[PDB]
């Protein structure tokens, strides 16, 4: 099996259901300094947008906004891969950032086994080469990137940023200014489909390969495959963002208007805030009491004993609430209300570890469900 990465991480990963602190404790690139409470040393808001100011006024240079020569891709086999697990060979990547005038940037995530959910890889492409960082080994070296990432003069390419954004932060403390998202293009240009894989044939006449887009990331050393897979996604960025710019260009007769609102939608992406998840027993009821609340006095309380059961060793254990006990099966438990706990084991096809693992907590849960009362219309209905 593959060993949980979290074990050997230097902070222990804390999702608790108090608010998300930002972990930036050094702002690059920076107008309005970073508040004091943020700095590693005490370690004017807190959980705002660290780099809020910055991005609100922010605007395209006119360099980029011109008409753009695209830059054709490098060939695949000629394009040196660089894998990146050391501070040292980071911070070495950072400088080469530094000189770029613009580099792609994509990130793997993993949530299966993870609470709030895990960056595991970070691929960048330079007009020349292509790199793949291991972030489970530098998660906590990761901030140093913020020089170039936050660095308004160098253009960031990203294909459908939302979820990159999010994780960034609250994985790293890193931020993005001056990004273009082709994702946001595509639709912008009002094409067929706005997928990675469509701008990929119908720019670059390549296939994409989907066997890892719900691949367990974690894996390590990562096969020849996966990095192939990896590098795919951002080695054909650039071009396809020159190719899409002469698109916006030459439908606007000769006008950055099109350019700009691409720049303008993609830095509110970059101002999307993460915020830790909140789940209620409320919801997951929402598709079942619209349609038959069979759920009585004795099942409701089973199904909010086991939620809360779920939630805890969720976030105590770091898994995410399918690992522990996917929905269909804790509802299922509180339809049946087993007497004994190999009833409740009966229920679950397969059986979940963490369920096996603590049947007994289970048990006595559903055992207080099964002595509560029942009202009139339950007992006879
Ligand atoms: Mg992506
Ligand atoms: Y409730």
């Amino acid at each position: 099996s593959i060993i949980r990465p979290q074990l050997k991480f230097r902070e222990k990963i804390d999702n608790s259901n108090t608010p998300f602190l930002p972990k930036i404790f050094i702002k690059p690139n920076a107008q309005k300094p970073l508040p004091q409470a943020l700095s590693k040393e005490r370690r004017q808001d807190m959980f705002a947008h660290p780099y809020q100011y910055e991005l609100n006024h922010f605007t395209p240079a006119d360099a980029v906004l011109q008409k753009p020569q695209p830059q054709l891709y490098r060939p695949i086999e000629e394009t040196p891969c660089h894998f990146i697990s050391s501070l040292d060979e980071l911070v070495e990547l950072n400088e080469k950032l530094l000189n770029c005038q613009e580099f792609a940037v994509n990130l793997e995530h993993h949530s299966y086994r993870s609470f709030l959910g895990l960056t595991c890889l970070m691929q960048i492409s330079t007009r020349t080469e292509d790199f793949i960082i291991d972030t489970l080994e530098l998660r906590s070296d990761m901030y140093i990137l913020n020089e170039s990432l936050t660095d308004p003069a160098i253009v960031k390419v990203f294909h459908g940023a939302d979820s990159d954004i999010e994780w960034l932060q609250k994985d790293f403390g890193l931020y993005v200014v001056n990004m273009f998202d082709t994702h946001q293009a595509a639709r912008l240009l009002n094409l067929g489909r706005h997928s990675l894989d469509h701008l990929l044939k119908l720019y670059c006449n390549v296939d994409s390969n989907k066997q890892y887009q719900l691949a367990d990331w974690r894996i390590r050393p990562l096969p020849e495959e996966m990095l192939s897979y990896a590098r795919d996604d951002t080695h054909y960025l650039l071009y396809i963002y020159d190719k899409m710019r002469l698109e916006m260009w030459e439908r606007g007769n000769g006008q950055p208007v099109q350019l700009q609102v691409v720049w303008q939608r993609s830095r509110d992406i970059c101002l999307k805030k993460f915020i830790k998840p909140i789940f209620t027993d409320e919801s997951y009821l929402e598709l079942y009491r619209k349609q038959k609340k069979h759920l009585n006095t004795q099942q409701l309380t089973a199904f909010q004993l086991l939620f809360a059961w779920r939630d805890k060793t969720a976030r105590r254990e770091d898994e995410s609430y399918g690992y522990v006990l996917p929905n269909h099966m804790m509802l299922k438990i509180a339809e049946e209300l087993p007497k004994e706990p190999q009833g409740i084991i009966a229920c679950c096809n397969p059986v979940p570890p963490l369920v096996r693992q603590q049947i007994n907590e289970m048990h006595l849960l559903i055992q207080q469900a099964r002595e509560m009362p029942l009202l009139k219309s339950e007992v006879a209905a």
